[PDB]
């Protein structure tokens, strides 16, 4: 009865083991674009990924994580709503069984086919584990995916998925450049929220880019061939691994653009 995304163990059940699921700053949320407010106080977003060192890709039973060396400032996020420097630790995606769903955040109730999360921790707390004990511990850059033309910079990810089909499998994944997953514009919305998987901790400054990236149908179809289950167990496709929008609870979403 471990948490997951099935009928028996999915988001509507998480509150039993993780009561913060009903907390005051849970994620994701619907971004109501007209009630967001442009904030001219928002310092410029600096995404500095030139020196990133990817290491490994892991099927963790709920998504796949591309992991980075976070022992030095090598891939960092600064500016915008953030104070100081946040280091990239991993990215992963959420996606649907169908192109019409899969994102966690929505925009005026519109669901995208998938959503990329680049997860960063605030260097003032020393490592990720200490950072998730803090209200300003994490910054997540969220990027929507729509189905259209292929994203060349995603193909190395797509191709390695065959080697991490099942829960617990990992593979070397060096020399991957996350700059190839960014849209042209860094216009964004920001609000305070939480992890979107258990333990659902309320540590996150969310930075959700307005411009989606386009990926091809063939690319997202490969995501949908992954398995939630381990090797040798009956196949349960890793699809619909998204938490739906949660109550905003009077939080204000800020826009970086007028
Ligand atoms: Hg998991
Ligand atoms: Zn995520």
């Amino acid at each position: 009865h471990h948490w997951g995304y099935g009928k028996h163990n999915g988001p509507e059940h998480w509150h039993k083991d993780f009561p913060i699921a009903k907390g005051e700053r849970q994620s994701p949320v619907d971004i109501d674009t007209h009630t967001a407010k442009y904030d001219p106080s928002l310092k410029p977003l600096s995404v500095s990924y030139d020196q990133a060192t990817s290491l490994r890709i892991l099927n963790n039973g709920h998504a796949f994580n591309v992991e980075f060396d976070d022992s030095q400032d090598k891939a960092v996020l600064k500016g915008g709503p953030l104070d100081g420097t946040y280091r990239l630790i991993q990215f992963h995606f959420h996606w649907g069984s169908l192109d019409g769903q899969g994102s966690e955040h929505t925009v005026d109730k519109k669901k995208y086919a998938a959503e990329l999360h680049l997860v960063h921790w605030n260097t003032k707390y020393g490592d990720f584990g200490k950072a998730v004990q803090q209200p300003d511990g994490l910054a997540v850059l969220g990027i929507f995916l729509k189905v259209g033309s292929a994203k060349p910079g995603l193909q190395k990810v797509v191709d390695v998925l065959d080697s991490i089909k099942t829960k617990g499998k990992s593979a070397d994944f060096t020399n991957f450049d996350p700059r190839g997953l960014l849209p042209e514009s860094l216009d964004y919305w920001t609000y305070p929220g939480s992890l979107t998987t258990p333990p659902l901790l309320e540590c996150v400054t969310w930075i959700v880019l307005k411009e989606p990236i386009s990926v091809s149908s063939e690319q997202v179809l490969k995501f949908r061939k992954l398995n939630f289950n381990g090797e040798g167990e009956p196949e349960e496709l890793m699809v619909d691994n998204w938490r739906p929008a949660q109550p905003l609870k009077n939080r204000q979403i800020k826009a970086s653009f007028k």
